[PDB]
């Protein structure tokens, strides 16, 4: 589809079979999720943006479906106010910026 | 242009007569530039990101040229590792997300 930027580009994703709302974020290298209790091994990581760094848990090879387009890769879980879909998964769904 | 996302969507902009590299960021509501001088009055403001809140200088009605496209709007100046072009300006240049 085509997603306009008049409002935050929030879309429904499925991860762990849960449905969530998440921000399509061309400025994010990573995919960062609101705290959720995913099973599996993880590695600690620190990621940064405006305001500083937060501690997150890195889970690998997690399926994430984005408006019906399937992806699989790394998701970082921790105390973010918003679920963010970053470039690692936006590339997998063939997302471009256009103007 | 059509811009893919296997690398950061960094483009050249012109602001205040100077060229800068900036990130095309669909996740950012606002446009936030690294600390610099701009002409005119500014007002103190605060904005929040993944790592928490920062103090910024708000400049209104600033012209910014983004890959040759003209925008004129609010630019926030503050401590950042990256010059970020947010939706307030992306929408002025007709930028959408597509997949
Ligand atoms: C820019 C404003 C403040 C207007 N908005 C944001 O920061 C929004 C805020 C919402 C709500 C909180 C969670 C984050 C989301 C989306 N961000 C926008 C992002 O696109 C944001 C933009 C940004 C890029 C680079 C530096 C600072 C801000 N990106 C990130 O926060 C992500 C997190 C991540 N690791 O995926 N960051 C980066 O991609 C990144 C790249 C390079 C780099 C270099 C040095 C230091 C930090 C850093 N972060």
């Amino acid at each position: 589809p085509q997603i306009t930027l008049w409002k935050r580009p929030l879309v429904t994703i499925r991860i762990g079979g849960q449905l969530k709302e998440a921000l399509l974020d061309t400025g994010a290298d990573d995919t960062v999720l609101e705290e959720m209790n995913l099973p599996g091994k993880w590695k600690p990581k620190m990621i940064g943006g405006i305001g500083g760094f937060i501690k997150v848990r890195q889970y690998d090879q997690i399926p994430v479906e984005i408006c019906g387009h399937k992806a699989i890769g790394t998701v970082l879980v921790g105390p973010s106010p918003v679920n963010i879909i970053g470039r690692n998964l936006l590339t997998q769904i063939g997302c471009t910026l256009n103007f």
